[PDB]
């Protein structure tokens, strides 16, 4: 079996959000629903990553560090892919039952958040990215940041990232070109991967949880310790 065929088989199914359209939309209802769906997608990202060949032989500390640094990137990228594929990049397709149409986008705070995710979709559309390219690109997002002080098994990590870079290469060559166009396309796709760092930067500035949510989650002694208690190398193909 080829390596991309194995990526295809472990690719997560698309989850429903459990949003009901029988109530008028509100920003609260959508964000609340997205909170639940986002937790579920993280669980599915971990399960996917744990079956990535190479990656899965890193110590768990390395695997968990990589996931910590990349889960938002992976979810925004797959969101981008879904939106491109289901709606030709017209609409943000969080889930088959939760699509942000032109009207939901005028809801308070929707445009500002969504415009960053719609950028991913529109780039996949502009570049006409193939499914095999997408699978390899998405694995590379898992391997796109490391601790400043290095992983436990940095040498293995290097080997694994290089094998998925070469896999991306093989997906571009299959899709097509007469030499100049393979390298142009490699340039373009690796620029998109780089730009995912900036997408995630914007997306991290949004509200994770409220005070009510925080209060219900934690016992007071533990929150106290947190209060008393008051680095990352972004791997770039291009400077
Ligand atoms: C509209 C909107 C919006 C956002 O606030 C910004 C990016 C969304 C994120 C992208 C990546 C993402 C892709 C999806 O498929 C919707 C799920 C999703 C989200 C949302 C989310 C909510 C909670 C978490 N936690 C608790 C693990 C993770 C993701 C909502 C995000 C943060």
């Amino acid at each position: 079996p080829t390596l991309v065929s194995l990526l295809e088989v472990i690719e997560p199914e698309v989850l429903y959000a459990g949003y009901d359209s029988s109530v008028p939309d509100s920003t609260w209802r959508i964000m609340t629903t997205l909170n639940m769906l986002g937790g579920r997608q993280v669980i599915a990202a971990v399960k996917w990553a744990k079956a990535i060949p190479g990656f899965r032989n890193l110590h768990l500390d390395d695997q968990m560090t990589l996931l910590q640094y990349s889960w938002m990137s992976l979810m925004a990228f797959a969101l981008g892919w879904r939106s491109y594929r289901q709606s030709s990049a017209n609409l943000l397709c969080f889930a088959p039952d939760l699509i942000i149409n032109e009207q939901r986008m005028t809801l308070p705070d929707m445009y500002d958040q969504c415009k960053h995710m719609l950028y991913v979709s529109s780039e996949l559309h502009r570049l006409q990215v193939s499914y095999e390219e997408y699978l390899c690109m998405k694995t590379l997002l898992l391997l796109s940041s490391v601790p400043k002080d290095g992983l436990k098994s940095q040498e293995l990590f290097d080997e694994i990232r290089m094998t998925y870079i070469k896999e991306l290469g093989k997906a571009i060559v299959k899709r097509e070109g007469n030499s100049s166009q393979n390298w142009q396309r490699f340039y373009q796709l690796t620029k998109l991967l780089d730009s995912m760092h900036e997408v995630v930067e914007n997306l991290l500035n949004y509200c994770f949880q409220t005070f009510l949510d925080k209060t219900m989650s934690i016992e007071f002694p533990e929150m106290l310790a947190e209060i008393i208690t008051n680095n990352i190398k972004k791997l770039l193909f291009h400077q």
